[PDB]
C-alpha cells in the first residue's frame, strides 16, 4: 500500500512527476506513479483502487493540466478521475504548482472544482530542495 | 572540480535537468547544474569555466531545445556557448534525447553542428531506471 499517489499529465508533467517520485522515496515513502506501480489488468479499476489506497494524493499542476477535465462531465479523463476519487475519498490533496494558471471555478466540472481549495505548493526551480522539504511537511 | 556538466533549456528542459542531476548523484558522480553550482560572479567566466572543469557534458535535448542556436552566429545564446566550450574541450558529450528532433546540421552554426555527430540516449517515461543505467554507462 503506497503512502502517495501522484496524478500528472503525461504531456506536460512526466518529468516533475518523475522527479517528485524520486525524492519521496528518498525519504522513505512508498510511491505509486503509474509507469512504475501499474501492473496487470484492467487498469482503470487498478488506477482507481490506487488512489484510494493512498493516504496522500500528490497532483501535478503544470500548465493546461486542467484542460482535458473542462467539459468532462462524463468523466472519462483520467486525471479527472483521479481527482474525483481523490475528492470523494477525503484524501490528503497536496497540489504541485509549475507554471499552473488558477482558472475560474466554473470552467471545471462540479464535481472537481474543491480541487482548487486544498492549499497549492509552488514548485522552484531555482530551491528544489525547500520545494521537496515543504511538500514533505505536507504529507501525512 | 564536477564529473558531469548538465547543459540544458530552461523553457522545456529544467525538469529533466534535475532529473537527471539527483539519479546521477544518487550514483555517486558530481554533477553541475546552474540552480544549483553557480554562485557568485560574472557567471560567463564561471560557466564556461565549469564546462571546461568537468569530463561529461550531458545535453539535454528537449523539444526545440537548440533552437535558439540557430542563426546564434555570434554566439550570445547560452547552451549555443556551452556546446561549443564542450567541443571545443573534447569532453564527453551525451545528449539526453527527449521528444526532440532531429535537425539537418546545415540550420545550425558550424560551430556546433558537431554535436549531432555524438550517440545520445532516448529518455524513456516508461524505462527510466534503464535510462539512468544507460547513461551512467556512458559517463567516464
Ligand atoms: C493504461 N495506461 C493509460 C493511462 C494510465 C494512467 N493514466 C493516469 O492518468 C494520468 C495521466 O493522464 P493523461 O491524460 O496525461 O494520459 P493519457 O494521454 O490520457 O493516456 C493515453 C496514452 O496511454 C496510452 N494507453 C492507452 N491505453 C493503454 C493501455 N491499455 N495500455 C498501455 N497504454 C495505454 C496511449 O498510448 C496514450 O498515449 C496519470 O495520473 C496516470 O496515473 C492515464 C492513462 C498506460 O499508460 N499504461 C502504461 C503505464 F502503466 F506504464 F502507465
Ligand atoms: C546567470 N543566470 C542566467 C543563465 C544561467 C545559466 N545559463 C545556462 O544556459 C542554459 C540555460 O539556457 P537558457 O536559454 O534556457 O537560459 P535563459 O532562459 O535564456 O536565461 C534567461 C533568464 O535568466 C535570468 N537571468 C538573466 N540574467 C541573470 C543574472 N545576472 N542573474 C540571475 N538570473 C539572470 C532571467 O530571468 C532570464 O529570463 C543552462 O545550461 C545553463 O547552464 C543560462 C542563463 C541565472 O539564471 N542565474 C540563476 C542560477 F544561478 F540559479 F542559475
Amino acid at each position: 500500500t503506497p503512502d502517495v499517489f501522484i496524478s500528472y499529465r503525461r504531456n506536460s508533467g512526466s518529468q516533475l512527476a518523475s522527479l517528485l517520485k524520486v525524492h519521496l522515496q528518498l525519504h522513505g515513502f512508498s510511491v505509486f506513479i503509474d509507469v512504475e506501480k501499474l501492473e496487470a489488468g484492467k487498469f482503470e479499476d487498478k488506477l482507481i483502487q490506487s488512489v484510494m489506497g493512498a493516504r496522500n494524493f500528490v497532483l501535478v499542476l503544470s500548465p493546461g493540466a486542467l484542460d482535458k477535465c473542462m467539459q468532462d462531465h462524463d468523466c472519462k479523463d483520467w486525471v479527472h478521475k483521479e481527482i474525483v476519487t481523490a475528492l470523494s475519498c477525503g484524501k490528503n490533496i497536496v497540489p504541485i504548482i509549475d507554471g499552473f494558471e488558477w482558472p475560474e471555478p466554473q470552467v471545471l466540472p462540479e464535481d472537481m472544482q474543491a480541487v482548487l481549495t486544498f492549499n497549492g505548493i509552488k514548485w522552484s526551480h531555482e530551491y528544489q530542495e525547500a520545494t521537496i522539504e515543504k511538500i514533505i511537511r505536507f504529507l501525512q
